């Protein structure tokens, strides 16, 4: 079952897919690869265990700090200066540029969503890659954005009363981002392009653009074109025209679709929304990111560029895909795809260094055309860093990598999550340890919650989950990215990001309120779904995130004491019905996510919360709702009856949610029985003692437990 490459045993499976489908065409030899892996891993283990020592260390004197707390309101001074004191506040160096190069438009310039997916999800891949061109009239029809009231309800069949309301808003949309001259699109009956310049016909009159720039191509004839293309703050709008249509029949200008360009980034997500805890799953992964930068994966396929006409009349291309991230997993996990001689699992965030960096090496050349960066670079998420020495052994790492695999040094780039806060704290520190490789830095907002709730477990208990997005320490810390980034010059260089909308159901919802985050001035921000990219692209037509961030310059908005100001709830906060309906509500979530993760291999699920809001889960959720419940254990806000009831109270609904579904196998009533049921358990009642209170220990432990049982 294992291949002997130096002091590492390789599990056949990988051994296999690296040597037969990895490596041909890359011009790496095999043995020289897997002698740079047995080499990399050999060198670089101990640092990466010593930081994760390091993690462990700090948060046991921060708990001992709080036990020996007398003084009722926490003097900030001296927490402070403590934090100073242990290394966990460090010295701010002086200001600096990033000098990152080699990086692709889409990236240094092009504000717009970043949309992010499973990887071991062939299908969800594929359409994210492709979602990079998405249709307006189809996300606008199939979500509660155009409303289901007066005979605009949805049904088997096209409902014309409200299709003509999702034209209707489309036009709206096209007067409040290419202004017509005079007179709206509402009214236009044609488009013609008449000396390389867009002409609008209305009833009365024609008109051109209030600014003529914004026309970017056509496709067909000029006088009468199949399409019309346009621009706004860098993002393209399409216009289809064709009378033949069934839509575009009853349009009175013929138009069919509006089409938006909208995901122009994707993450391959190795991480929080995937589930795989050995070789068999990593590979099935690997296989997949492979058929990606190969251009040949397949289910439907990958899209390619677009053909315009430029309104001058030569012809032009467009990228039909989605510029591809990779996120691999962070420094905490190892898996036993390899082990040493000893028998030692293999830390998992080397080998995805190693493996998805060889195979992104395909992104870079020919398919036809090459699929990923044309500038050279390999653009890789890293997860959960604590600090900047973790952010410069990524660098290292990857520098390693990049010798093994024969690349120029900073080829793989890195997208900063700014999501524990050691990072927050420390984050012009982060961005100059890693100032030639970085190409984004992103407030994770869920992972941050989690752990802002364990490094303060032993100060006291925290408020309710739903009332951490209104706190003073996550305010002053989506802001204090912001201020970070641009301050090292990110603006024209290296996006600036911020959080995942995961409310899938509730899209009135996200155009109503996700606008903040480009009013924020972040260049991006995390959607869920091709048709949440496509919805979430109207924020960047009505926001100029360029200005905003030119207006923000300079700004320190975020002082270190609110960085620090921990979520405590006030005494007497919470009537007893408010608390069960918080440990119900985060025992709902817990149990219907982890049962579909333990049972099923799934790391990422809609599962509806106590108000029957259906909500994309992934680890980070799970670390908040697990973390917080061993939070309110620990300090009394809650029994261990408490818990063991809500969790046998809910674990039914969670069976019937999931019926059928014929691979589910139920929780109740024999609750002792069920692994899921157990980790889930394990997950509140030994919550405060995982590491940083991360999931993966008992997740992946549960889900290797129950394969065993499946196997005999
Ligand atoms: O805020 C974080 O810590 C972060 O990393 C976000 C996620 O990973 C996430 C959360 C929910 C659904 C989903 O699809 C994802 Br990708
Ligand atoms: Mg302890
Ligand atoms: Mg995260
Ligand atoms: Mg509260
Ligand atoms: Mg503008």
């Amino acid at each position: 079952d294992r291949v002997s490459v130096g002091n590492l045993r390789i599990a056949r499976v990988l051994y296999d897919f690296v040597n037969n489908e990895a490596l041909p065409g890359t011009d790496i030899d095999p043995d020289s690869f897997w002698a740079g892996v047995d080499k990399v891993v050999a060198d670089l283990t101990p640092q990466n265990q010593a930081l994760l020592n390091a993690r462990d260390e700090l948060q046991a004197q921060i708990d001992k700090w709080h036990r020996r707390r007398v003084i009722e309101p926490i003097d900030m001074d001296a927490y402070r200066q403590f934090l100073t004191e242990i290394g966990y506040l460090l010295p701010e160096p002086d200001d600096f540029t990033i000098t990152t190069s080699g990086v692709d438009a889409e990236i240094t310039t092009t504000a717009g969503p970043q949309l992010v997916v499973p990887v071991l999800n062939a299908r969800f891949a594929l359409n994210a890659a492709n979602a990079r061109w998405g249709s307006l009239y189809d996300a606008l029809y199939g979500t509660d954005v155009i409303p289901e009231t007066d005979g605009a309800e949805k049904g088997p069949t096209y409902n014309k009363v409200r299709g003509d309301k999702v034209i209707a808003y489309a036009r709206k949309f096209l007067d409040d981002s290419v202004p017509l001259s005079s007179g709206s699109f509402g009214d236009a009956t044609g488009f013609t392009v008449q000396d390389g310049q867009l002409v609008v016909a209305l009833p009365d009159k024609s008109t051109g653009l209030a600014n003529p720039g914004q026309f970017a191509g056509y496709t067909g004839a000029a006088e009468s074109p199949t399409s019309v293309l346009l621009i706004n703050h860098g993002l393209h709008i399409e216009i289809l025209i064709d009378p033949e249509s069934q839509v575009g029949t009853t349009d009175r200008a013929g138009v069919k679709d509006v089409i938006l360009e909208s995901a122009i980034t994707t993450i391959m997500d190795f991480e929080d929304s995937v589930a795989a805890v050995d070789a068999a799953d990593k590979v099935l992964g690997y296989r997949n990111w492979l058929g990606l930068n190969k251009g040949d994966l397949a289910a439907r396929v990958l899209n390619r560029d677009r053909n315009y006409t430029a309104p001058g009349g030569g012809q032009f291309t467009l990228p039909g895909r989605s510029l591809m991230f990779v996120r691999n997993v962070g420094h905490l996990m190892t898996n036993d795809a390899i082990v040493d001689t000893d028998g030692s699992e293999v830390f998992e965030g080397i080998m995805d260094a190693l493996f998805t960096g060889l195979i992104a090496i395909h992104g870079l050349k020919a398919s036809g055309p090459l699929i990923n960066s044309r500038t050279g670079s390999i653009y890789i998420v890293k997860p959960k860093m604590h600090g900047p020495a973790e952010v410069a052994f990524t660098c290292e790492l990857f520098s390693r990598v990049e010798d093994v695999l024969g690349l120029p040094q900073n080829t793989m780039k890195i997208g900063i999550m700014d999501e524990e806060r050691r990072t927050t704290v420390n984050l012009k520190a982060c961005i100059k340890a890693a100032a030639d490789r970085v190409v984004f830095i992103n407030t994770g907002f869920l992972d941050r919650t989690g752990d802002e709730i364990h490094t303060s477990m032993e100060a006291g208990p925290m408020v309710r989950k739903g009332t951490m997005k209104s706190q003073p320490w996550i305010l002053a810390y989506e802001d204090h990215n912001v201020d970070a980034g641009l301050a090292a010059g990110f603006s024209g260089r290296a996006q600036v990001g911020k959080g995942m909308w995961t409310m899938t159901e509730l899209m009135a919802d996200m155009v109503e309120t996700k606008i903040a985050q480009p009013r924020a001035g972040a260049s991006t921000a995390w959607v869920p779904s091709p048709t949440a990219a496509t919805l979430h692209a109207l924020h960047y037509h009505q926001v100029d995130v360029a200005a905003v961030q030119q207006g923000l310059a300079g700004k320190r908005r975020a002082t270190i004491e609110q960085l620090l100001t921990i979520p405590l709830a006030k005494e007497l906060a919470w009537a007893p019905d408010e608390i069960r309906e918080e440990v119900d509500n985060n025992c709902q979530s817990i149990l219907g996510y982890v049962v579909r993760w333990v049972d099923q291999g799934v790391g990422a699920s809609k599962v509806p919360d106590i108000h029957d809001v259906a909500l994309m889960e992934d680890r980070a959720t799970l670390r908040i709702s697990s973390q917080l419940l061993a939070n309110w254990l620990r300090h009394g806000v809650i029994t261990s009856a408490d818990v063991r009831a809500s969790l046998e109270r809910m674990a039914p609904l969670v069976d019937r949610q999931n019926a059928g579904d014929v691979a589910y196998r139920p929780m109740a009533p024999n609750f002792d029985d069920s692994i899921a049921f157990l980790a889930a358990q394990e997950l509140i009642l030994s919550g405060a003692q995982q590491p940083n209170g991360y999931t993966e220990p008992i997740l992946h432990r549960r889900r290797r437990e129950f394969k065993a049982r499946a196997a005999e």
